[PDB]
């Protein structure tokens, strides 16, 4: 099994940088068989239907310092925003500043999920990085300095930039986390 990559102490960069990279690395060595992870309420014999894309990009959901312990070391991803949605961005913790990503995120997610950003910078001072499964669909790009940056919904009220699949809505939900770390970045 995957043991998530605590990188809380690993603050300066370009070491923070290394780790992430090496650490999607390595989970994607453990997913060249089986890319399903939760089981099945309704089936003994089976698990759901949501299943993780092993070749992606890491994206990173951003919470508050004991959502990151709580959530982060437990494999649980929360919602940020009503209806039991999961926003989770391209845009990597050393990007921007900290009171900047905060008002993206708000003009991003509304009130009513597990991590409100609507509180304010600390609710994004952690992150938790993932590879998403196929529930998460595309809402936008963001240009940074010439560079596009997606941004990414699982459930909410979003769309694309009856239902018979069988997946978890609510505000914790089980979860493979990558890594969990920290934005307060240093040189």
């Amino acid at each position: 099994t995957w043991q998530v990559r605590d990188l809380r102490r690993i603050l300066r960069v370009s070491e923070l940088r290394q780790h992430l990279r090496q650490a999607r690395t390595d989970f994607r060595s453990t997913l060249s068989q089986f890319v399903y992870f939760n089981r099945s309420v309704v089936n003994p014999n089976a698990y759901d239907d949501e299943y993780l894309l092993s070749d992606q990009r890491l994206t990173y959901v951003y919470v508050d310092e004991v959502t990151a312990q709580l959530c982060g070391l437990n494999r649980l991803l929360p919602s940020n925003s009503p209806a039991f949605g999961t926003v989770a961005t391209a845009m990597p913790p050393w990007l921007l500043d900290p009171q900047e990503m905060n008002a993206i995120l708000q003009q991003s997610c509304g009130q009513g999920g597990f991590v409100n950003y609507h509180h304010g910078p600390s609710t994004n001072s952690f992150f938790l990085a993932i590879l998403m499964s196929q529930l998460f669909i595309r809402i936008r790009t963001d240009v940074i300095r010439g560079q596009g940056y997606g941004w990414y919904a699982r459930l909410g009220n979003y769309v694309e930039e009856e239902e018979t699949r069988e997946f978890q809505l609510s505000d914790l939900i089980h979860y493979p986390i990558v890594a969990l770390g920290s934005c307060h970045l240093t040189r």
